[PDB]
């Protein structure tokens, strides 16, 4: 029994984040616990302040007609408990639930460890014999405690795109809103745990540039190649199969090449010291000691620039 | 109380994908969040436009008789919320739910990293004292947002096999429809992370072909054999126990052989340089440097052709 | 209100497998999605064909008394949706649900990779002031689609043990039936991924039998000992702690011994070449080259025979 | 509406285990599927055998007042289905549910691989305006099928502590019972998979006691040190963070020491063979060959005794 | 229908922990099973002791108006079963549920293995046409059995912050309470399993300080570098991405440096013994044997002090 109206019914939405948690990079989902605020005029139940009762009249969800508000990018149905319905005299309804869903928003791993994201929450509504349109009441969308967590992320801003997008979908029109959570990843733990360790082993790798033993150099350059695969895997692990290239996926793959041409050198600095041409060998080896570090630091500037600086 | 009819009742189905996610290769399942659209004529409730009420009459699921529509290849019962029932004057019902199930469709790993799939969703319906037949209303089966995700997959086309397959099952007939989601895997991340790394270590492996030290060559050829097992496992891991051979499972197993005959060589190039017949040794070793790379690149063309090219 | 009867009430059961999936070897459980078919005479509601209504009368589960049928070896309560109740005029009820449980049936890992299983589904029923007995109606127990999956297994046959076993349990008798799913494991992927790789590394292991360098032989025999522990673990991992010995657990443990006496040899072939008795050393080493491979191939025939051939 | 009584109401409990499974060592929980049997006299509904109906009267849970029986050491609320309520003429109620919970009972890892456990299930009941007391009816507590599983454990005995413990808790008294499941771990798979393999690698470790090559001995003693860390981790993995010392945690940590002083030796047997004092070197090394094995086998007897023999 | 009042309604809360478990460090959540005790005066149902019935009157949740009490830092809605409602003559209600939630409280990993935590449980309440305020009745908040578990933690004290914090939230005021569980981590298992093992391998690392073989020293210093990465990973694994530095994260990262400058030394002690300047080499190496251990033990005191001692 929807509220009889002369035009499009405005439902006035507002989300207040109470808890954020479980941002699953692999899954590309997070979990929210918030307030939903709906409000619309159903004049059909305005109620004579003085004539009876009190200032405001309280209802159970069954009584009133409530607008069916669905979240769009959600796995299962939004899990909600009604907190209060309060009809104002003029026929204004104030609805308030507390829901918990896990939302499905895509992330952009392009700058992986140093990346910021904008999460989305949608809210559609479908029409019947009247149209409905959603819209934000900003006093109820200050959504966010001074307690919102989200481990390993810094929360920048919860806001809402005030103009809804109104599709037609299956011979009935729908009204969609875009709530936006802007977060930036807490890169750091990545330094002492991946980045720094990753470099160290690469440096040790080409400690083999001041050595003449094949046996000790294959042991060197190869044993580190392994440890890098370990790191390579450790990372490719907490991360989805993007169809593009991640920043660390680059520098991680680049690094693979320095292990190759290092191995290529050590190997050459040998079919050229067993050929009694050590003239040339100790010549190559010596250049390496400069070329490798320099080309690296260069490729990183090049690489780095190509990702962030553009 | 099913709608009394002179013949077979046509229910008119249509799915509109809203969300796709969690394609579990190991499990052989995905998870969908869509619209179900059913529509049938239950003349038994045609309703005098002018004589009363309005253009269309709204119902709750309890009132009307609704057809029991089950998904076939689903784990548990399809998890649904009713969005609207709308009876037309002539007795035409327009049903619309939003469901979320996880579907069980087999995948074909034969071309693994470079594979396309066709996922299925079924929908049966069983009969009573009248027969039911399902069929697609294509205006409602344009199922798919311009937002459908499915991480690590490219979505080609959501369509429906318009002719139902009508079994008899346990002295009552059923009507089944085949909805079809066609996806192709986003191979790529596999290059910088598996394929390329895998090759590199193999090349390094037979760097030992320009060396004379057993100690450094077993260190070489063997340390890489290990890293390959690492890769072998990392892969066999995100992949089910198919009874056939995968493409990468081939080239991965092939590679095992090159580590064997490499080890076989290095070993022979030694019980043949400790036998003062270095005449022959440096002869073998030299050939290897060509045979290995050539046989490989050959076996890959052979192998590759055998999978895709046929 | 159970159907008043002159003797034991026969409920007529039948399962029709629609989906099979998630056979968890570690857990010792699988997951089924089937039809349950119950049928009994409750004369207490026979209904005058001509006198009123139609051929068959449809009921909701509340109306009728339905027999409480429980699955025995199930984790939680069987998860079911009623599909139809249809009373025949003579008072014959035709019940049909579609359920989904995860069943708990023990597996026999004795021949692990090459093993067949017989899964069980039970169904009890308890009595009240009348006795109940279950029994199979084979037309409804043809349970199994031509689509039943069960990844990594071949499905042989779904049948039912027609004679129920009737316990007394807590001063009331129960009737139990045994539905039986016979599957055989799809060994194969195990070859290119475990068995073959496992052997290769063992062969390489005793490549050290045609070598004289300790340094290169400990590197050899020991580096492969590691890779075997890797395989050992990869396997002991997807497998429960059986109190008996698995087939692969045997050949995997046997293999451990060849790494020991190999290491034992290389070691001896040295405190016996540093003792200027190379007379004996190169004598031992040479025998090994035959003894190891022969004893192995022998122990496998012995072992193999002991498991399958008996 | 609780049964009016002249004193403390005795509810007569009894559990009959139907399924046991999922003993999670890490979590310290198992999962049971049993029968709960309650029985009490509610004279307030005695019922004239002859005067009406039959021998026993059947009820639905709503009618009667049933005692609220909670499990104490349970994660969530016990998950139950009522199987029968049967009132006897004298006003004796026979209740019977089938429940499934996962229980939280602490385990004692002190003898880890060779340990026995006593699991607990509790059952409280709280009072109102009458007191309740629980107690075991042993005919209904023979709880246990000849089918109870519990993979990797041997089930010794299901019994109940007949005297309840009656607390006061928050100005009302409660009655608690202790059901006890006594199981002993199936050590064995631990031998061919951890223990034996663990030892072998340790032996190989000090194969380095009959060798003179540093390069081959560091390769030896160190490569095995690694494999042990692998085992160390594989174990510390399926096991909780106990605040005491486990048996294998000991012998595993002990073993760490033999790798240290082995490494200490090999190292010393070198700054003492490069010092032209091989007099002493080959003297130490030779003693080791006896000291290590003997001290080990001794420390194990000492250790072993300290855990089991006391 | 809320209790008509002349001022702010006091609801009197109290939690009694029955079970604690599953403190997930990664997730930053634990799981509780407790009693909730609410009590308020609803004079609107005072009831004439003598005039009728008995001392206290029992209700079902539907009858009475009950205050809606929500947990704040909870994932989903608190999962509860009502245990008793008991109205006193004066109109005093005694409510008692048993709930189970999983709570979301932040942990402080700063001293990781040696850290104490204070977990939180919140409880809000929202107002309507009267205000509500929560407060602790300490006789009901002695919350905690002498059985509360929480594996791997020592439970210090369950108490409650008696003064509620009263926000205004969306034009209605709320009353929040802070229940506090104080636990300290059971460090120990960390010694025999991480700390001790970690050190040992570091010591062995610089056993290479009493050696002259590059081949054996790269084998040494590098093979341990690997094992440390293993440990590094094993730890970074059961631990969240904090934006600060953990204590073990420090000493773990510190240790990375000793492997670098160790590798730096061994390498230098060689381009300086192949340069016929062994004068200097054996000079460096000798200092190391003191500098390394001393700088370490120093850096640890420095580090340690910086974390705990401040």
């Amino acid at each position: 029994p929807p509220p009889i109206a002369d035009e499009p019914l405005t439902v006035n939405t507002g989300i207040y984040l109470i808890e954020c948690y479980s941002l699953d990079d692999k899954a590309e989902t997070f979990k929210v616990n918030a307030f939903l605020s709906l409000s619309w005029k159903d004049r059909r139940l305005a109620f004579d302040p003085v004539r009876s009762g009190v200032r405001v009249k309280t209802y159970e969800p069954e009584a009133i007609w409530i607008p069916e508000i669905r979240f769009v990018n959600v796995e299962n149905a939004r899990d909600a408990d009604v907190v209060d319905i309060s009809v104002s005299p003029d026929g204004t309804v104030q609805y308030l639930e507390r829901f918990s869903a896990r939302v499905l928003s895509p992330l952009d791993f392009r700058r992986y460890p140093f990346d910021s994201q904008t999460l989305h929450i949608y809210l559609i509504v479908r029409s019947v014999d009247t149209r409905n349109i959603v819209l934000a009441v900003d006093l109820e969308k200050v959504g966010k405690n001074d307690d919102v967590f989200l481990t390993g992320w810094d929360i920048e801003s919860f806001t809402a795109v005030v103009k809804p997008a109104n599709f037609a979908l299956e011979d009935r029109l729908e009204s969609k809103l875009d709530y936006q959570l802007r977060i930036s990843r807490q890169y750091f733990s990545y330094i002492p745990n991946i980045i720094l360790p990753m470099l160290f082993i690469l440096f040790i790798s080409w400690t083999a540039f001041w050595s003449t033993s094949y046996e000790a150099n294959v042991t060197l350059v190869v044993s580190t190649l392994i440890a890098h695969i370990a790191f390579n895997i450790l990372v490719e692990t907490n991360l989805p199969k993007t169809p593009y290239m991640t920043y660390t996926g680059a520098i991680i793959f680049m690094i693979y090449l320095f292990y190759f041409v290092a191995v290529i050198e050590v190997t050459v600095q040998h079919y050229l010291k067993v050929e009694s041409q050590p003239a040339r060998a100790a010549s190559i080896t010596r250049a390496s000691r400069i070329a490798f570090p320099v080309v690296f630091l260069l490729a990183n500037i090049i690489l780095a620039f190509l990702f962030f600086g553009f």
